[PDB]
C-alpha cells in the first residue's frame, strides 16, 4: 500500500495529504474491484478472546498514551502491564475514567459519517459504568438529557454504559433516538405521526405503553440492564425541549401544526474503545436544520408534508419541471431554521456546517495527517454543490475508536 | 466473490448483482481506504502482449451479445484478429463491434445518470479521417445531426485509434461547444472561468477574442499528432437558448443564455484494447447541469448573488438560505426556457426517476448496473429524488469512457 494519499478540493484548488490512513483498522466493503461508499451498512452473541483482545487494548493504550506525550513512559508500561494481567486473569479489562473519556472523543473524531466533529474535543463524557437496572438507566438518561439541552444552549454529551462481558448481560436502549416521535399504523393503511417508528412504537406498545396516539407523542425509553428484558420509563415531559415549526414570511405555515425536538441523541449504536464494546451509549450533539426539514419532514416514508406545503404556496403541482418540489422544501428548511433560531434552540444551518468541516478537516490533515470522512453522508441533502464539502475529495477508513452499527436488539434479545 | 444485493430504502426494493462479478478494471479502493469521492482516481501505449487478451475477450463479449458465442465467425474472428495484432501491432475493428463497442461504454458509464437511453446512439465511423480540417468536417455533421433543429439525437464521432502516441488525434476543446473566458486586468473573469486557460491558449494561436461575455470558442484539433488547427464552428449550426424565468420579468434582463448541445469531446474511448483519443459524444441537458454548476458554482459564473440581489432577499446570514432560493429559481428560468424553445432538456427529477427505472431493467436482463452514487446523485435537491435513497454498486466494465492527459500538457510542437 502506498504511503501517501492525496485528495483534491475542485474549487479552491487545496490539495492535501493523508498518512493517517495507515493506521485504518476495520474494512471498508470495498475491494480493487467494487466500491460500496453509497451502502448503508458495509452473532452479536459472541465476544473477543483473550488473544484476540489482547492486540486490541495494547494498540488502544499505546495510542492513548502516545496522545498525552508519555509514549514509552514507566506509566505507559506499567498500564499495559496492568491490562494484559486483567485479560489474562479474567478475560477483559477496564478502562480508566481518563481512557474511557479519550477514547470517546477519539470515537466522534473518527467518525467518518459526522459532519459536526469540528467539536469533538468539546464533548461530556458521563460514566455509568456503575449501572446495574434499568431505573438507573433511566436516571443516569434524564441526566444526560438534562445537562445536554441546558434550556436552549445545547452541549453536546454522552453517557456510557457498563461494557460487554459475555454477551448474554448487555446493556442497550431499544430506542434509536432517546427522543423521538410515535408512529401509528392505521387499519386503512396511512401513518399517524412519524412512519420511521411504526415498529418501535409497537413494541413499546406491546410491553405495555397507553399511546396517546397523535402526530407528535415522544415515545418512551425501553432500557434493558445486565440482559433483563426491557422497562419502559416516561422521559419527564418538561425535560423534553420542543420547538414549534412557523415561517418568517408564510403566516398559514404555523397552521401545520408541525413541531419538532430541539436535541438529537443517537442511543442504539455500540462504542468500541480498545476492544471493549460498551453496547449502550447514547451520545447527543444538535441539529444541521436538514436533518429536520429535509428528511424528517419531506421524505416520502416520513413526515411527508412537501405535498400540503406547495398546496398552501399555490404552486403547479402537474408538472415535475415547475420544480414545486424543491421550492417547498427551501421555505420549510427556511421555517425551521428560523423556529430554532427565534426560540434560541441551537442549530446550523447546512452553510455554515460544511463551512466547518472543510476548516476542521484542513486542521486535521495538518495536525493528525488526515481525517476519514464518507462523502455521501458529509453532503447535505439538499443545495449539495453550493456548499464546499461537495467539490472536496475525501478518503473513507475506519478508525478506532469508533462508534459502530449493532442489531436491533428485539432481534437478538432472549426473553426472561 | 458473492453475489451483492442494492437496497433502495424508499421503496425497499432490493435488486440482486452477479454483473460485478465479471469486470476487470480497477476501482481504485481498497479493503481498508474508499476513494469513492475521488475524481480521478488512480505514456499509455499497451504492446501485442497486452493487447490480444483484451481484443480476445471483447470478440467474446460482442459475439455473446449476439447470440453465436463459439461459432464459426467467432473462432474465425479471433484468428483474423490474431493474424492483425500478430503482424501489425494493433487491428482494426469491424463496423458492428465499433456501434456495439460505443454504446456499451456508455452503458458501462457508471457516472451518467442518462444511460436509459444507451442503446438510441447514433455513431458516426470517422476512422478515415487524418488531417485536421477531415475532423472539422466530421464534427459540423455531428453538430448538425444531434442537434436537429432543437430535437436533440444521441450522437458520437469516433477518430483513428491512437497507435504509437505520437500520432494522437485529440479535440483540445473539453466540449464541442463552450464558452470562452477572460482574465481581466482588474482581477476577475469575463465569461466561464472554467476555460480560462483553454481560451488563452486559443487566443496565443490566433484567435480573436470578441471577449463578450458568452463568445463560442473555436474547436482546435489535432490529427495524427500535428499541431492543433483553429476552425470556427458555422454559427447557424449552434443553437442557443436564451434564458428567461415565467414570474420574474427582470430574468431576461440579466442577459443569461446558454448552448443546447452537451457534447463531451475530451475523453478517451476504450474497446478491446484499442485507444480512440478523440470521440466526441453528445446527447442532451439536464437542467441542473447548467442552472446549478455552470452559473452557480463559485469557479464558474457565479450568478447566485446577482439574482437573490434582484429577489430582494436578506443576503447578511447564511441561515435565511438566500443562495437555496436562488438556487430553485435558476433552475426554473434554464427548464422554463429550453422547454420553450422547444430544445430537448430533462430535469433532475424525471432523469433520476429515469435512471431508477434504467437500473431495474439492467439487473433484470443483464444481473447490475455500475453506478457512481456520487455522481448519478443530482448536485440539488438530492434526497427528495429517488437516486438518494438507492444503494448503488460501482465497478469497472470495459468497453469504457477513461480520462487523459489535457493535450497541452504533452504535445511537442514544431
Ligand atoms: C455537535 C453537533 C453535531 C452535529 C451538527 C452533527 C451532525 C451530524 C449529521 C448531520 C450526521 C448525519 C446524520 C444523518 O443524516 O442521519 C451525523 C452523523 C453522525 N454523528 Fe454527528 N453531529 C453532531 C454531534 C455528534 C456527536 C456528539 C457524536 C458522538 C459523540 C456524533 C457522532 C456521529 C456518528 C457516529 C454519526 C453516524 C451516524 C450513523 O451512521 O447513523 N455526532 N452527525
Ligand atoms: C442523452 C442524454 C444524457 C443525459 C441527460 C446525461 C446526463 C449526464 C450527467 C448529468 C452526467 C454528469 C455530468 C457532469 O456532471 O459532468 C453525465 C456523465 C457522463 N455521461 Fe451522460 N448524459 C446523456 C448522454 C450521454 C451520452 C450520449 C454519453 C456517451 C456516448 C454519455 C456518457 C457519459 C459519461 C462518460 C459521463 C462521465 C463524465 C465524466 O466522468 O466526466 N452520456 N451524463
Ligand atoms: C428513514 C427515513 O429518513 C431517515 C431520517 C434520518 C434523517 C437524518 C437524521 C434525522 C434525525 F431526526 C436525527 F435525530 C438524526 C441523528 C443524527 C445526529 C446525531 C447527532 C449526535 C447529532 C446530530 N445533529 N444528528 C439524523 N436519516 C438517517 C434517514
Ligand atoms: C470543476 C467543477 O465544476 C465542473 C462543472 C461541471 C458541470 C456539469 C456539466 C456541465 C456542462 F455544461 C456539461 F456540458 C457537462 C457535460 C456532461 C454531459 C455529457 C453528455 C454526453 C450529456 C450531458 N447531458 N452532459 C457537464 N462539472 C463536471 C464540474
Ligand atoms: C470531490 C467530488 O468527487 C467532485 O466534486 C464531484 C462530486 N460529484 C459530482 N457529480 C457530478 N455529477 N459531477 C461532478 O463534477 C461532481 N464532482
Ligand atoms: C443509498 C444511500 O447510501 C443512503 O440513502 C444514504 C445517502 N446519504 C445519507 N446521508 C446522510 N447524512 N444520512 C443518510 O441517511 C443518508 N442516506
Ligand atoms: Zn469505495
Amino acid at each position: 500500500c502506498p504511503r501517501f494519499l492525496k485528495v483534491k478540493n475542485w474549487e479552491t484548488e487545496v490539495v492535501l495529504t493523508d498518512t493517517l490512513h495507515l493506521k485504518s483498522t476495520l474494512e471498508t466493503g470495498c475491494t480493487e474491484y467494487i466500491c460500496m461508499g453509497s451502502i448503508m451498512h458495509p452473532r452479536p452473541e459472541d465476544v473477543a478472546t483473550k488473544d484476540q483482545l489482547f492486540p486490541l487494548a495494547k494498540e488502544f493504550i499505546d495510542q492513548y498514551y502516545s496522545s498525552i506525550k508519555r509514549f514509552g513512559s514507566k506509566a505507559h508500561m506499567e498500564r499495559l502491564e496492568e491490562v494484559n494481567k486483567e485479560i489474562d486473569t479474567t478475560s477483559t479489562y477496564q478502562l480508566k475514567d481518563t481512557e474511557l473519556i479519550y477514547g470517546a472523543k477519539h470515537a466522534w473524531r473518527n467518525a467518518s459519517r459526522c459532519v459536526g466533529r469540528i467539536q469533538w474535543s468539546k464533548l461530556q463524557v458521563f460514566d455509568a459504568r456503575d449501572c446495574t437496572t434499568a431505573h438507573g438507566m433511566f436516571n443516569y438518561i434524564c441526566n444526560h438529557v438534562k445537562y445536554a439541552t441546558n434550556k436552549g444552549n445545547l452541549r453536546s454529551a454522552i453517557t456510557i454504559f457498563p461494557q460487554r462481558t459475555d454477551g448474554k448481560h448487555d446493556f442497550r436502549v431499544w430506542n434509536s433516538q432517546l427522543i423521538r416521535y410515535a408512529g401509528y399504523k392505521q387499519p386503512d393503511g396511512s401513518t399517524l405521526g412519524d412512519p420511521a417508528n411504526v415498529q418501535f412504537t409497537e413494541i413499546c406498545i406491546q410491553q405495555g405503553w397507553k399511546p396517546p396516539r397523535g402526530r407528535f407523542d415522544v415515545l418512551p425509553l425501553l432500557l434493558q440492564a445486565n440482559g433483563n428484558d426491557p422497562e419502559l420509563f416516561q422521559i419527564p415531559p418538561e425535560l423534553v425541549l420542543e420547538v414549534p415549526i412557523r415561517h418568517p414570511k408564510f403566516e398559514w405555515f404555523k397552521d401545520l401544526g408541525l413541531k419538532w425536538y430541539g436535541l438529537p441523541a443517537v442511543s442504539n449504536m455500540l462504542l468500541e474503545i480498545g476492544g471493549l464494546e460498551f453496547s449502550a451509549c447514547p451520545f447527543s450533539g444538535w441539529y444541521m436544520g436538514t436533518e429536520i426539514g429535509v428528511r424528517d419532514y419531506c421524505d416520502n416514508s416520513r413526515y411527508n408534508i412537501l405535498e400540503e406545503v406547495a398546496k398552501k404556496m399555490n404552486l403547479d403541482m402537474r408538472k415535475t419541471s415547475s420544480l414545486w418540489k424543491d421550492q417547498a422544501l427551501v421555505e420549510i428548511n427556511i421555517a425551521v431554521l428560523y423556529s430554532f433560531q427565534s426560540d434560541k434552540v441551537t442549530i446550523v444551518d447546512h452553510h455554515s456546517a460544511t463551512e466547518s468541516f472543510i476548516k476542521h478537516m484542513e486542521n486535521e490533515y495538518r495536525c493528525r495527517g488526515g481525517c476519514p470522512a464518507d462523502w455521501v453522508w458529509i453532503v447535505p441533502p439538499m443545495s449539495g454543490s453550493i456548499t464546499p464539502v461537495f467539490h472536496q475529495e475525501m478518503l473513507n477508513y475506519r478508525l478506532t475508536p469508533s462508534f459502530e452499527y449493532q442489531p436491533d436488539p428485539w432481534n437478538t434479545h432472549v426473553w426472561k
